[PDB]
């Protein structure tokens, strides 16, 4: 059952009794990110630690960032179980969280704590933070809830990412319109724009850098071709940081076999990843690869990561990998993207980003 893989695998990690790293990875890895210093392009996805639990421990177990659930402000349950299935024969997984979170009030000295300490023991290569968030199910006017999330835990992000693409949430995946994508972007941007004093990196808004987190959007991989035409021309304008490039889909392919392929919910997994590899395609080189991009959606392999690396993502997000090859798909994957460096030519991973639209 994946349901409580996820959460046993959640729990061993806020222990922490879970496999760490060691070996220090090598610098082919470093990748920088408009002034983010990833030191791995692997992640963890944004639902595996929802509400801010235990960022670190994975990431010192190999992964060279998390992304902390999606954050809502107020808490919610979300939809009742079984919400969320394995599609074992084709390695996908179906779910419907529909969000979930303990909130703003909870998360934010979770990060507080995490934001603090992260600095101190093991003087670490820093582990690069994702803040992901969202709103309230049926909330009213979703410009004013993600103004909360920037508002309030968004100062602790490495980088903060408004969450605009769960299938399961009440008409979420319809704000990304040249209308209401530009003024959510606009009125989030607005909020990072409360910058504030001290004495007038551990103390102060601390993120491996100054501040204000490199801003970034989640838009369904069942976007059309007239909107992310439109998506792409509304984030060079509005001068977003970031896309991250791949929530689940809602999409349901003919040639797919575990029986409870017919479920209501946000596919992930395998056949998320032609789906995903082509629509970091068309947002990296229909934005003058301008707009930095962390790509998610069926990544279970060094060949998958390097492949949609080349693509135009700098970054790759695991959780569906994580489920079935467990939590040293980190560490396979590094290792399997950094032979497929050398056996290509170009070392290092910054080198191979455009690689299929490159002049
Ligand atoms: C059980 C589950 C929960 C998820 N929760 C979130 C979430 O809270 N916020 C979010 O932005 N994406 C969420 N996702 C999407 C994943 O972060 C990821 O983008 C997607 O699964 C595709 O990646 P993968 O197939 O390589 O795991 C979730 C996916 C799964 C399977
Ligand atoms: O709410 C969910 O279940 C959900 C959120 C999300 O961002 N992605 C997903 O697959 N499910």
């Amino acid at each position: 059952d994946p349901e409580l893989a996820h959460d046993m695998v959640m729990w061993l990690a806020a222990k922490g009794y879970l496999p760490y790293d060691l070996e220090r990875d090598d610098p082919e890895l470093s990748v920088n990110i408009k002034g983010l210093t990833f030191h791995t392009p692997v992640g963890l996805a944004a639902g595996f630690d929802k509400n801010a639990e235990a960022p670190l421990n994975f990431c010192k177990m190999g992964f060279g960032f998390v992304e902390v659930g999606t954050i809502t402000p107020k808490p919610q349950l979300g939809n009742p179980k079984p919400r969320i299935f394995r599609l074992a024969k084709d390695h996908a997984i179906i779910n419907r969280c529909g969000f979930n979170s303990a909130g703003l009030d909870v998360v934010e000295p979770r990060l507080e704590k995490v934001s603090r300490d992260r600095w101190h023991d093991r003087l670490e290569r820093h582990c690069v933070l994702g803040v992901n968030i969202g709103k309230n199910k049926d909330t009213v006017n979703a410009e004013d809830d993600i103004r909360e999330g920037v508002k309030r835990v968004g100062r602790f992000a490495d980088y903060l990412v408004i969450n605009l693409s769960s299938p399961n949430t009440k008409g979420l995946r319809t704000l990304q319109q040249r209308d209401h994508l530009r003024s959510i972007i606009t009125a989030a941007q607005s909020e990072l724009e409360k910058l504030e004093e001290r004495s007038r990196a551990e103390q102060f808004f601390p993120t491996q850098t100054g501040k204000r987190p490199l801003l970034f959007v989640k838009i369904a991989p069942d976007l059309t071709d007239e909107e992310k035409r439109d998506i792409a021309d509304v984030a060079l304008e509005t001068g977003l940081d970031g896309l991250i490039v791949t929530n689940t889909t809602i999409q349901r392919p003919e040639s797919l076999r575990s029986e409870s392929k017919h479920e209501t919910g946000g596919l992930s997994g395998r056949p998320l990843k032609a789906m995903s590899t082509k629509c970091v395609s068309d947002m990296y080189k229909m934005t003058n690869g301008q707009v930095a991009i962390i790509a998610s959606g069926g990544i279970e392999t060094g060949l998958d990561a390097y492949k949609r690396i080349r693509a135009g993502a700098s970054a790759v997000e695991v959780y569906t990998s994580m489920i079935y090859r467990g939590p040293i798909v980190a560490r396979r994957v590094k290792d399997e993207l950094l032979n497929i460096l050398n056996q290509a030519g170009i070392y290092n991973v910054q080198d191979a980003i455009g690689l299929d639209h490159r002049p």
